[PDB]
């Protein structure tokens, strides 16, 4: 899928497509956007952990577990909601509201 929802977490491998963009929670715990295979952006958390997870969480933070420990986060928590993380068709990854604002962006947006 493209978009993750709150609530909900991609597991270990799992990942966000769109064409040949690629935004995936690694074995090595890193988090990163390839553009055709090749890394554009990442947390830089490998080596961290391993078995990591990637979850959308109600409060709209973002946060790469492995098993019950935190190993990084987007830092937006804020009030429960309904977000959802996409990659978008611009390469950019957004988490949005139910409203069309972000709250965050890795700002790989291409074209604009």
């Amino acid at each position: 899928s493209d978009r993750l929802n709150s609530g909900h977490q991609l597991d270990t491998g799992g990942s966000l497509a769109e064409g040949g963009y690629l935004f995936i929670i690694q074995n090595d715990c890193n988090l990163v956007l390839y553009d055709n295979n090749r890394a554009v952006w990442a947390s830089g958390t490998n080596g961290k952990a391993s078995g990591c997870v990637l979850k959308m969480q109600n409060d709209g933070n973002l946060v790469i577990y492995s098993g019950s420990r935190a190993i990084w986060a987007s830092n937006t928590n804020r009030q429960n909601g309904n977000y959802y993380l996409i990659l978008q068709r611009d390469r950019n990854v957004v988490i949005y509201d139910n409203s069309n604002n972000a709250i965050w962006a890795t700002h790989t947006n291409v074209g604009n």
